């Protein structure tokens, strides 16, 4: 009933959909998910997740996040989380239906003691993750708030770059820091550094924090900077100190890592370049 109603070609039946509200699998800011049913366009089932935006409730704060987050309906990538479509209802806030994801966010499911993931396990999430970024980039999108916790993991091991455009939100309230007077969420061990100083973001930035994915894979879920605090982690960085080699990671993919991390966000590679560089890695040893 506002401006732009061209969300029809993605709009669900609420009869088509079923919500297990007592079943939460995620815990935003704006609202939970919830595991869910869908019919689907051929007349199938299929799992879902259900992310509600029941908290965000202002009609004009409202449209101004679905005119925002509507563009990844076009986006098509393996690598990249698509949008099943969204279920408008009277009573209420707008749903969000995506794919089901059978182990999660990346990161609690290598730090999962009881998971085995080997080395080259470990390698191949971090490249496919840099095939879905590098989707991303070529579309001239910024993602802003790239971590394994918004990473997701299919039944067929395939990684999925999420947290963006209707499923953005903060999903670990501990990382990050709300901003005064701009109101912003601001992941700070995540961040580069002169994304610490202007507050601006690009694609060299997230190649920063890219890197920072990188170290987390190598550790199996490692908190960054564990002895710097979050005033300190600015100079910390000014002086080039940066974050140390892990005990069970090869040489070539540190140096990777020490890549991203330059000064310069100019100097850092490109998504592309992080493509090649990482499957000649895979491929070998
Ligand atoms: O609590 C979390 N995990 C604790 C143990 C996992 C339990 N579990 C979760 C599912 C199945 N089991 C699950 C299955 N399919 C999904 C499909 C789409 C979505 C979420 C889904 C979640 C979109 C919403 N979205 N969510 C996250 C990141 C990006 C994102 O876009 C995100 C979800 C959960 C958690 C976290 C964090 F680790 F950061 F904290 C983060």
């Amino acid at each position: 009933p506002e401006l732009v109603q061209a969300v029809q070609h993605v709009v669900i039946g609420p009869s088509s959909l079923i919500v297990h509200f007592n079943e939460v699998i995620g815990r935003g800011h704006f609202g939970c998910v919830y595991h869910g049913t869908l019919l689907d366009n051929d007349g199938k089932k299929i799992h879902c997740a259900v992310k509600s935006l029941n908290r965000i409730t202002d009609i004009g704060e409202v449209s101004q996040f679905l005119t925002e987050g509507i563009i990844m309906k076009d986006f098509s990538h393996p690598n990249v989380l698509s949008l099943l479509g969204i279920c408008l209802r009277s009573e209420g806030s707008p749903l969000v239906v995506l794919p089901y994801m059978k182990h999660g966010d990346l990161r609690n499911f290598i730090r999962n003691e009881t998971h085995n993931p080997t080395v080259k396990d470990l390698i191949g999430f971090g490249l496919q993750v840099a095939k879905g970024m590098k989707y991303l980039a070529s579309k001239k999108f910024v993602h802003r708030d790239l971590a394994a916790r918004n990473c997701m993991l299919d039944e067929k091991f395939t990684v999925k770059v999420a947290d963006f455009g209707l499923a953005r939100d903060m999903y670990d309230k501990e990382y990050y820091s709300v901003h005064n007077k701009t109101g912003a969420k601001l992941p700070v061990k995540w961040m580069a550094l002169e994304s610490l100083q202007t507050q601006k973001f690009t694609t060299k930035s997230d190649v920063w924090s890219f890197g920072v994915l990188l170290w987390e894979l190598m550790t199996r879920g490692a908190p960054p900077y564990p002895d710097v605090n979050t005033f300190d982690i600015t100079v910390y960085l000014l002086q080039g100190r940066r974050l140390l080699q892990p005990e069970y990671c090869p040489d070539p993919l540190y140096e990777v890592m020490l890549k991203c991390w330059h000064p310069k966000a100019e100097m850092r590679p490109s998504f592309s370049e992080l493509v090649s560089r990482i499957s000649a890695i895979f491929s070998t040893f």
